């Protein structure tokens, strides 16, 4: 029964398929939530019927996730220009230092992934010493802040001598061109690679992470939003709505 | 030198001169401040290259200051529509229950006026015992709010049997008509109706009250506000903007 009493959200948004969607064609103001769809779309309207809050979206002028003087949708969190993020934003260590994660909508890890050429690698860590393939990274973005923040020298290298690239579209047109390893996250891109017989993970998923809801720091509804994510979670309708969308594709 | 290091705030107003202007016709964004102007407006800039804040306007759908669960100016505040109100916010007792007020720009109080007939009154309260006059207000704006809430029953009456206006606009556009005593705020009032040498005041200003920026409680910018306000306020900045305005007229 608790709730926000109609409080007024923005909400932080950078389209993603499976999790958000780009705004309708028709669209006639790129804030209204009405002009998207996705996982998480869904989940903000059941969130919204719950806690009892208004919302529209706002996108980064800079498209970007976020990474550190942060940019994206953390920079906007951050200026009080959005009240929470609402992509699957994963939540790392450098992140946390400076924002609060709601409970998780889900776990991820990061792939390597590639254009099969027979002559495929077996693990990601032996990019290090070949020169067949180029390997990729997008700026400001967690699969970046993950390695090269990690404890080990290795994965800091294939940051440090990844391409960056502007964009997750843009790392996977990169890839589908071959001879090109994006190297991003789990499970999004298997649903962005989705029916591609050609692409291949390179060994195991690594690095796992939460993927959750932006805050910031002591906010006064995190508690209800944590109440709410881990009701949907239980229940089973986040693993729901993310196979819908799945099976749309 | 301390700030609020580019925060983002949402700043509510109505347009009313001197404090605010209508936006310009050319407007093609009624958030942004570049299409207005009015002493409030100045007073903004002004606050926001010292305390380092980016900010927009909002206007209520409803057009009311606020009448209390609120309407107008203060429901967006206290839904965190906006951040501040930057109208000429009156402060009252009512009002204050239940939002802070910043330091205030200045001192107002109530006057009634009227076109003069030569039969004027000489008083504010012979309006109770006449029927030559019709009185009014504007409904959800602070002289109402004030009279029907004082602990003199007399003002009570005078609020109880006032017409009720939808606006300051229509209130003046019906004092100006004749027959009608408009009890509404000085000194706005004055400016709104300098060089109309019909128009009279019927006996002394009465009900003062402070003119100021309304914000949340609890706000951790209010003492950055303050102290913004102080120093234009003492300086005489505010007192040279309002005096600029009613020369422009
Ligand atoms: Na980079
Ligand atoms: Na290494
Ligand atoms: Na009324
Ligand atoms: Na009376």
């Amino acid at each position: 029964s608790n709730n926000l009493n109609g409080m007024h959200l923005r909400l932080g948004i950078i389209p993603e398929m499976p999790f958000i969607s780009e705004p309708s064609l028709g669209c006639t103001n790129i804030r209204d939530p009405s002009c998207y769809t996705g996982v998480n779309v869904e989940i903000v309207s059941m969130m919204s019927q719950d806690l009892n809050f208004t919302y529209n979206f706002i996108t980064p002028e800079d498209l970007k996730f976020g990474g550190k003087e942060w940019n994206g949708l953390i920079r906007d969190l951050l200026d009080n220009k959005t009240d929470m993020i609402v992509v699957a934003l994963s939540n790392n260590a450098v992140r946390k230092a400076d924002i609060d994660f709601s409970l998780s909508m889900m776990d991820g890890g990061l792939g390597a992934l590639v254009k099969s050429d027979g002559t495929d690698l077996s693990h990601p860590l032996e990019l290090l010493n070949q020169d067949k393939y180029q390997w990729g990274v997008v700026d400001s973005r967690n699969p970046e802040l993950l390695l090269a923040s990690n404890q080990n020298a290795d994965y800091n290298r294939i940051a440090e001598d990844a391409v960056k690239v502007g964009s997750y579209g843009e790392g996977l047109e990169r890839m589908r061109a071959g001879g090109f390893v994006f190297i991003d996250e789990i499970p999004g891109i298997n649903y962005a690679t989705k029916g591609e017989c050609d692409i291949v993970q390179i060994g195991e998923t690594f690095q796992p992470f939460e993927l959750a809801f932006g805050l910031r720091k002591n906010s006064p509804f995190k508690n209800l939003v944590d109440t709410f994510m881990l009701g949907i979670r239980e229940q089973g309708v986040i693993s729901e709505l993310y196979a819908k969308y799945e099976n749309q594709k």
